[PDB]
DNA sequence: TTACTGCACAGGTGACGA
């Protein structure tokens, strides 16, 4: 119950004056409403980033008002470029903004000054940097040498509005790997070249940044390359010369020999660094080296440590102009309720409901479990129980002439074990995985042909795909265009697995005098685990069979997850309580937004179809939008259930709320609960318990869909939610938010951090050719 | 096959810097 956050109180804002002067823009008066707000802000971008002040916008009815600092002397006033010429006419009357007021919707004016300002003094902070603005302030000295590489620990700085009224800064610790030593003077063109796209960390004397590199140079360090005025000269004098006071040895006697990177500004420039200063940014996840990316995952007392550390040490005094300024000493706490698990429904009208005389951390522990345990049980088991429609197994020629046939027989057999009722009998085919060439192109050649001589019968397919691309940070393309074209030209609705992973499992035996393939436990994969994994996801889940529903309903009776990545947007609906569940897919102008005809067209559609079964009357709907909410969006969601309250198809009074899930939050916040210290922890910090929650004002709340009994290492990051649009209060939604989090049905004896809605997008989130 | 913790890559309402 009691909780503390990674909120800290900000002293010291009296006399802080905030002066902008609000203008307004012309352009032309061609509204598209999705080219509209790209210019908008594209003009914002570029006087950000070439005046070097804090501009902001402010969307008021019009949704126009760019808003100047006021300290700037000359201002263009006119812009060029971004299409038909902007004019900006000011609307008078500047602002000085303060920040002991009440709820303004100047706000967002008082947020990005405050964010601006308060990084001066750290980015005057000898002993800190920064990779580029937005980014955490590192620790120059790094926190650990692991090998050949470096650990730097830094903490991310954001302005907030703070619940018990004023501003405050949310805090969060984090990390990043660097090559101890640099890339290196005596480095050849040939090897400089093969590091274009890499970002490195410029030790420019003691200014410390982070670019990508682009190019390699022409020119060595010491060979004439630029013009002061019109003297050709090296960039050796180049940095001489911007060196001040008691520069550092390393950027006054470069090795004139030495090679140089080139980078761009943020202004769009072309600039160079030496080789010999710049030292590679390390990526732990791809060249997957779980032992360093293991050093990244902090302990709640780890956590806190760190962060409040970073507080005490560079954020007690903070002069800005003649400003004065201070962050409290001791995070925000509270007291609060934590949220209940619901109660769930299970087959054979059984259900699941949290214990409340139990302390909440083995009531959590025990419900969970019980999750598992009643799907598997065939007393209870599965909430939707029924023979499924014939069904395909698709498997490369290769495998099946292997140890297809060994993974096929354990394969059924867990899926008839896991769902009883659904008699799993699927028709056994091949295609020729070594004929055409096992790029995408030419395994969509054997797939494609298969599917055209008529040989997958039924609608359903399950096809097993050689893994193109090994790395991560990689799309499966093949898997998404198979599933594309299988749905397009045919009518089939394919899952996927892939052959590196069960073939894992199968060793070849000689039994009888014959070559059998059997299963083998010692390790690349647990194969029991894998059978009972995928049978669960791509066979029962894949026929919308589901393990277990909510008993009981939501704030919202439909709600519904939109997310837009490569063209293909991704529309999610879950009703009643999780027993409808619907997702299409569409194809959008943009790759990450959506036109508001689309959005309209499809929900209404959509609804339409699932209406009948549902037997309430519809009064209060939901948008879950995956990351950031564009209004023309907000503006088709709005149109669509006015028309269908109009219609009567809804509650002629239903109501329409918007929340956007943004799951690498702009401002991460951190919740810590507190036990009895023990000897390991001296403090006796911990993880939050699942149903914790917090909210900072009426439109942002963070929920715990993740915490304390399930998570096995580090520290919870708290799902952060923001308000858009309508009436639904924040708290009736980050409510709801956890109810749909605990719908476990991937694996169900776990947590999950995003609710059901759009964890439908994320994972049906494909590609377009 | 799947769950979280993590960084980064891109990819972003974003100030620096040869």
């Amino acid at each position: 119950m009691t909780l503390e956050t990674t909120l800290f109180p900000l002293e010291g804002t009296g006399a802080c004056g905030a002066s902008y002067q609000l203008y307004a823009v012309k352009g032309l008066s061609g509204l598209d409403e999705t080219e509209y707000h790209k210019n908008v802000n594209l003009l914002v971008r570029r006087l950000s980033f070439s005046m070097k002040a804090p501009f902001v916008a402010l969307s008021r009815d019009g949704e126009q008002f760019i808003a100047v600092p006021n300290y700037v002397t000359e201002f263009p006033v006119d812009h060029r470029v971004v299409r038909a010429m902007v004019k900006l006419v000011p609307t008078g009357e500047p602002l000085n903004l303060r920040f002991d007021a009440a709820d303004d919707e100047y706000d967002g004016l008082r947020l990005r000054y405050l964010d601006f300002v308060l990084q001066q003094p750290l980015f005057a902070n000898h002993h800190l940097w920064q990779p580029g603005s937005g980014q955490p302030f590192f620790h120059k000295k790094p926190l650990k040498r692991l090998d050949d590489v470096d650990l730097y620990d830094g903490v991310s700085v954001r302005a907030a509005k703070h619940p018990e009224g004023g501003f405050g800064i949310v805090c969060d610790a984090r990390s990043k790997f660097i090559t101890h030593t640099p890339i290196g003077a005596r480095a050849d063109r040939k090897r400089l070249g093969k590091l274009i796209n890499r970002s490195c960390l410029y030790k420019m004397g003691d200014h410390w940044y982070q670019f990508r590199i682009d190019a390699v140079s022409d020119w060595k360090v010491g060979e004439p390359s630029l013009f002061e005025g019109n003297v050709p000269i090296s960039l050796a004098q180049q940095l001489v010369r911007t060196a001040g006071n008691a520069a550092p040895k390393s950027i006054i006697d470069l090795d004139p020999e030495g090679g140089a990177l080139e980078y761009f500004t943020s202004t769009n420039e072309r600039r160079m660094a030496p080789a010999e200063l710049c030292f590679l940014i390390e990526d732990t996840h791809g060249r997957r080296a779980a032992k360093l990316q293991r050093q990244t995952i902090l302990s709640p007392s780890e956590r806190r440590a760190r962060v409040n550390g970073f507080i005490r040490r560079y954020l007690s005094e903070l002069n800005i102009g003649g400003a004065k300024l201070s962050a409290g000493a001791r995070a925000h706490a509270f007291f609060t309720e934590t949220h209940m698990p619901p109660a769930l429904s299970f087959g054979n009208g059984t259900v699941l409901a949290p214990d409340t005389s139990k302390d909440r951390f083995q009531a959590m522990q025990e419900y969970s479990s019980m999750r598992r345990t009643m799907m598997l049980d065939k007393k209870v088991g599965f909430f939707h129980q029924d023979v499924f429609p014939p069904q395909t197994l698709l498997l490369p020629e290769s495998v099946k002439k292997s140890w297809g046939p060994a993974f096929a027989s354990d394969f059924v057999g867990t899926v008839q074990e896991l769902y009883p009722a659904g008699g799993y009998r699927p028709e056994i085919i091949e295609y020729r995985d070594k004929a055409y060439g096992g790029g995408v192109p030419g395994q969509m050649k054997a797939l494609l042909e298969v599917a055209e001589r008529g040989e997958i019968k039924s609608g359903d397919v399950l096809v097993m795909l050689h893994r193109i691309n090994g790395a991560p940070r990689a799309q499966d393309k093949l898997a998404a265009m198979v599933c594309n074209e299988f749905e397009k030209r045919f009518g089939k609705r394919v899952q996927v697995i892939h052959s590196d992973s069960p073939g894992r499992g199968y060793k070849r035996i000689f039994k009888n005098d014959k070559p059998t393939y059997v299963q083998q436990r010692g390790r690349g994969v647990n194969i029991k685990g894998y059978l009972k994994g995928a049978a669960l996801n791509k066979v029962c889940l894949g026929n919308s069979r589901w393990p277990f529903v909510l008993r009981d309903p939501l704030n919202a009776d439909v709600t519904i997850g939109i997310d837009v990545k490569n063209n293909m947007a991704v529309f999610t609906m879950v009703a009643e309580g999780g027993r409808i569940v619907r997702v299409q897919r569409s194809r959008s102008r943009q790759r990450e937004q959506l036109l508001e005809s689309q959005v309209t067209q499809v929900i209404t559609e959509m609804l339409s179809k699932e209406l009948p079964e549902i037997k309430k009357q519809v009064q209060r709907v939901v948008i879950h939008r995956d990351g950031r909410a564009w209004p023309a969006e907000i503006a088709g969601a709005r149109k669509t259930f006015a028309d269908m309250a109009e219609s009567g198809l809804i509650a002629v009074d239903a109501d329409v709320s918007v929340f956007e899930v943004l799951k690498s939050s702009p401002a991460p916040l951190r919740l810590f609960s507190f036990e009895e210290p023990t000897q390991e922890n001296p403090k006796g910090v911990i993880n939050p318990v699942l149903g914790s929650w917090l909210k900072l004002s009426e439109n942002d709340g963070y929920i715990c869909t993740t915490g304390a009994p399930l998570l096995l290492q580090g520290t919870a990051d708290p799902l952060h939610v923001r308000k858009a649009f309508g009436p639904m209060a924040i708290e009736d939604a980050l409510k709801d938010v956890f109810d749909l989090s605990c719908l476990t049905w991937p694996k169900p004896d776990s947590c999950m951090r995003l609710p059901l809605t759009i964890k439908l997008c994320d994972i049906a989130l494909f590609d377009d050719a």
